[PDB]
C-alpha cells in the first residue's frame, strides 16, 4: 500500500482503495508517464457482477434477497441476449461513481449532488436534441448553476451509436481566415468545418455558437440550432480598469462535455453529456490566454501599460491575474456560480479527507488537479497524490468522424 | 515500443529512446502512478563501473578503442585486488557533468556542460575541508556574476569514515523557537540550528543570521566553521514602486549551494560533494518567502497592498505572490547578482529537450517539478509531456549523518 504525505500538515495516509485498480495505466518501473494527456462475453459479466456487487455493497444490502435476484437477472439476460439494462437507480449509483472516481476532476466534493436523466428511451436525433435543450434549461438555472448528465442509450453490437459530434453543447466557432489565422475560438476549426459542409451558415463574430452536431443510429449526423436565449453568457469586465470592458470579451455560464464515453459495469454509453460550473482559471487562463485559444495576453498587458519587451518584469503574471479576476467578478456581478481556483482546491482537500474514511484512499492526477496558476499557493500542491483507474468512468473515446 | 511524447503547444511529436537506458526502477507500476512522491558486492560494482566506462568512451567518440579495452582491464583488476577503483580526473569531470545532466527534477539543465569541477578527493580533515569549501563559494559567487561548480571529496570507501557536510546547503538562515511556539528566521532549519548550538555556536537572534558549517572528517565528530561574512553575498529585497517593501527587513543570499546530497559516479559514491548555480526567482519569492512553513510574509504583503484579504475571489494570494517574485527579480539585478526568471529558465529547458533529442534520443524530467510554482501554464513546459526515469551517474538523497 503506497504511503502518501501532506507536506503542508505532516499528515500520512496509506492508499488501500488502490489495491482494487480495474486496468492498467501507462506507468512501468523504468519510466513514469503521468504527464501524458492520453496514454469477450465472460469480460461483460465480469464486469456487471462487479459493478453489481459494487451498487449492493454501497447501500449495505450484500447477500440480500434483492441482490441475489439481480445477479439472476443480468445472468439470465446476458446468456439470451449478451447485454443487459441497468435499472435506472443502479444508472444513477453508476454516474455518480463515475465522477467520484474521475482522477482528473477537481470539483469532486460535489459528486453526491448529481441530477441524472435517463434519456434511455431516446429514438431519434430530433428527440436527442429535445433532451439536450431540457439539460441545458435545468443545468444553467438562471446561472444557479446544477450539475447533471443526460445518459443516452447504450451502444450493443451490430448497432450504430448515438453520438454529439461536438466536444462541448456549448462552443464558440473557429472561422479560418485568408492569412491562415483564426477569427473566434482556434480550438474548434475542425468542429467548425464540419458544420459548413452540414448545411450551416457561418457567421463571422468572435464568439458565435456553434450547432449542434447530432447522430442517431445508423442515420447520419443532423445539424440543430440552439435557441440563443437557452445559452446563457457573461460579458467580461473588470472592476477597477474601465477599458476591459471595452475589449468585448465574453464566456458562457455551462461547460458542457459531450464527447466522453460512460462505462458502467461493463456497459458503454457513447453519448453521455454532462456539466457542472466553472472554476474561474478554465475560463481566465486556459481558455483567453493560451497561445493556441483566445490569446489575449499581449493585448491586456498593452491596456495595462507594462513594460511587455523583457519578461523579467512580469507582464505575463500580472496580466494573467488581471484577466482571472474579471472572470470573477464577471460571473458574480451576472449572477452565474462560478468558484477559484482557492476555493475549489481546498473543498477538494476536503473530498480526500473524507474519501480516506470512506474509501480508503482517492484516485488524483496531480499535474491537472493543481491550478494552472498560482500553483503552490492552493493546499493540494504539497500533497502527494496516487493515480489510478476506477470503475464507473468517464473514458475518451475515437472522434465520429 | 518507445514512448511518443507530444508538445501540446506546437504539435510536434518524439519518441523518448533513452529511457530504455533506465537503470533503476521508479515507484511506479501500470496500475497506479505515484510519480508526485518527494521520496520515493564486486560484480554489481564492476557492472555499475563498465557501464560508466563505456558511457565515457562513448562520448569521446572512441568505443572500441585500445584505450577502451585498457580501461575496462585496469578498472576489473583494481576491483578483484582492492574492492574499488579510482576514477580517473577526466572520468570524474564527466561524471560529475553527466550527473547534473541526469538530474529530472532540475530546470537548469540547458548549462551542463558549463559545470566546473573541483577535485577535493587528496582532502584529509576538516580544516581541509573548510579551506576546500571556502574556495567554491568564493569561486561560484564571483562577486555576483554567478558560476556551476562542484567540489567532490573524497569517496566512500570501506575501512574509513565518510565525510560528510552536516548542512543541507552551505549558506542557510538559522532558525530560532521562541517561547509562544514560532520560529524567527528559517523554519525548515530549526534542526540544524540546535546542532549547530550543541556542538558550540553562539546563537543570534536574528531574523537572517548565516548558519555556520557542520563538517565532519573520517571517524570523527563534526567541528563548527565560521563563515567570513565577506564570503557570502546577500541581496536586500526591495521593489521597484513598493517603497514599504524595504521596511520589511527582508533580504536573501545569492549561492544556492546544496550539500547534502550524494554524487554516484560508476558504482562509486561521494557522500561530500556539493554543488552549486544560480537561483530561479520563484525559488526564493514562492517558495522560500510564501510557503507557510517558511517565512510566510503573503498576507502581510497583501495586507500591506490594501487588498480584501477575508475573501479568496479578491485573488489577493496571487496578486501578492507575484508583487514578491517582482521584487526579487528587481533586488537581484540591482545588487548585479545573477538569477533567472521563470519563463526565460523554461524557455532554455525547451532548448535542452531539443538539444537532448539530438544527442540522446530523449531527456527525463519530472513534470510536477519542472513546471513553476506560479504562473504554471504561462510557460511552454505545461503543454509539453515529458517522461521521468532514473540515469546514472546521478545525484542522490542519503541519511542525516546524525
Ligand atoms: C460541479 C463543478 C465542477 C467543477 C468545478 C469541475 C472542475 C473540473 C476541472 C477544473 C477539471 C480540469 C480542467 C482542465 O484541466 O482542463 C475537470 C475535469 C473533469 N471533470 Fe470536473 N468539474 C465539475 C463537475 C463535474 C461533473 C458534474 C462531472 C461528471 C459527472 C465532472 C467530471 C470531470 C472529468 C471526467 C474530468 C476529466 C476530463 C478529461 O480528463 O478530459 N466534473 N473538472
Ligand atoms: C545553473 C543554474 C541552475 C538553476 C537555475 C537550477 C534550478 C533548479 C530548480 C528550480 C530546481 C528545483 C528546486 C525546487 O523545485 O524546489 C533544481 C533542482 C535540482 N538541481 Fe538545478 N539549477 C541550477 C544548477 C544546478 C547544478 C549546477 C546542479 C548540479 C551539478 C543542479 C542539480 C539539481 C538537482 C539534483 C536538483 C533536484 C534535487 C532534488 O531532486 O530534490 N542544478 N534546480
Ligand atoms: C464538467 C466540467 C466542469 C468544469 N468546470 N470543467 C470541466 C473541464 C473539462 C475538461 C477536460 C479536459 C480538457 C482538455 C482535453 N483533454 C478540457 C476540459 C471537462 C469537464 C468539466
Ligand atoms: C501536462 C498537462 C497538465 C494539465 N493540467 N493540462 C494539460 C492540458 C493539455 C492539453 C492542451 C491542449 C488540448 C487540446 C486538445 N484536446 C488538450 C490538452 C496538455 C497537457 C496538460
Ligand atoms: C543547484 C540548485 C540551483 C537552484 N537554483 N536551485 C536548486 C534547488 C535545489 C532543491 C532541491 C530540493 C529541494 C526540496 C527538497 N527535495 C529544494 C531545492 C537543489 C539545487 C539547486
Ligand atoms: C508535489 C510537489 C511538487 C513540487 N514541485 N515540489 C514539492 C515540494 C514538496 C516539499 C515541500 C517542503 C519540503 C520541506 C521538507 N523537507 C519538502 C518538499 C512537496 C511536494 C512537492
Ligand atoms: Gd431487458
Ligand atoms: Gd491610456
Ligand atoms: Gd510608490
Ligand atoms: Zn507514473
Ligand atoms: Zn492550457
Ligand atoms: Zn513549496
Amino acid at each position: 500500500f503506497p504511503r502518501v504525505k501532506n507536506w503542508e500538515v505532516g499528515s500520512i495516509t496509506y492508499d488501500t482503495l488502490s489495491a482494487q485498480a480495474q486496468q492498467d495505466g501507462p506507468c512501468t518501473p523504468r519510466r513514469c508517464l503521468g504527464s501524458l494527456v492520453f496514454p469477450a462475453p465472460e469480460q461483460l459479466l465480469s464486469q456487471a457482477r462487479d459493478f453489481i456487487n459494487q451498487y449492493y455493497s454501497s447501500i449495505k444490502r450484500s447477500g440480500s434477497q434483492a441482490h441475489e435476484q439481480r445477479l439472476q437477472e443480468v445472468e439470465a439476460e446476458v446468456a439470451a441476449t449478451g447485454t443487459y439494462q441497468l435499472r435506472e437507480s443502479e444508472l444513477v449509483f453508476g454516474a455518480k461513481q463515475a465522477w467520484r472516481n474521475a482522477p482528473r476532476c477537481v470539483g469532486r466534493i460535489q459528486w453526491g449532488k448529481l441530477q441524472v436523466f435517463d434519456a434511455r428511451d431516446c429514438r431519434s436525433a430530433q428527440e436527442m436534441f429535445t433532451y439536450i435543450c431540457n439539460h441545458i434549461k435545468y443545468a444553467t438555472n438562471r446561472g444557479n448553476l446544477r450539475s447533471a448528465i443526460t445518459v443516452f442509450p447504450q451502444r450493443c453490437p451490430g448497432r450504430g451509436d448515438f453520438r454529439i459530434w461536438n466536444s462541448q453543447l456549448v462552443r464558440y466557432a473557429g472561422y479560418r481566415q485568408q492569412d491562415g489565422s483564426v477569427r473566434g475560438d482556434p480550438a474548434n476549426v475542425e468542429i467548425t468545418e464540419l458544420c459548413i459542409q452540414h448545411g450551416w451558415t457561418p457567421g463571422n463574430g468572435r464568439f458565435d455558437v456553434l450547432p449542434l452536431l447530432l447522430q442517431a443510429p445508423d442515420e447520419p449526423p443532423e445539424l440543430f440550432l440552439l435557441p440563443p436565449e437557452l445559452v446563457l453568457e457573461v460579458p467580461l469586465e473588470h472592476p477597477t480598469l474601465e477599458w476591459f470592458a471595452a475589449l468585448g470579451l465574453r464566456w458562457y455560464a455551462l461547460p458542457a462535455v459531450s464527447n466522453m464515453l460512460l462505462e458502467i459495469g461493463g456497459l458503454e454509453f457513447p453519448a453521455a453529456p454532462f456539466s457542472g460550473w466553472y472554476m474561474s482559471t478554465e475560463i481566465g487562463t486556459r481558455n483567453l490566454c493560451d497561445p493556441h485559444r483566445y490569446n489575449i495576453l499581449e493585448d491586456v498587458a498593452v491596456c495595462m501599460d507594462l513594460d511587455t519587451r523583457t519578461t523579467s518584469s512580469l507582464w505575463k503574471d500580472k496580466a494573467a491575474v488581471e484577466i482571472n479576476v474579471a472572470v470573477l467578478h464577471s460571473y458574480q456581478l451576472a449572477k452565474v456560480t462560478i468558484v477559484d481556483h482557492h476555493a475549489a482546491t481546498a473543498s477538494f482537500m476536503k473530498h480526500l479527507e473524507n474519501e480516506q474514511k470512506a474509501r480508503g484512499g482517492c484516485p488524483a492526477d496531480w499535474a491537472w488537479i493543481v491550478p494552472p496558476i498560482s500553483g503552490s499557493l492552493t493546499p493540494v500542491f504539497h500533497q502527494e497524490m496516487v493515480n489510478y483507474f476506477l470503475s464507473p468512468a468517464f473514458r475518451y473515446q475515437p472522434d465520429p468522424w
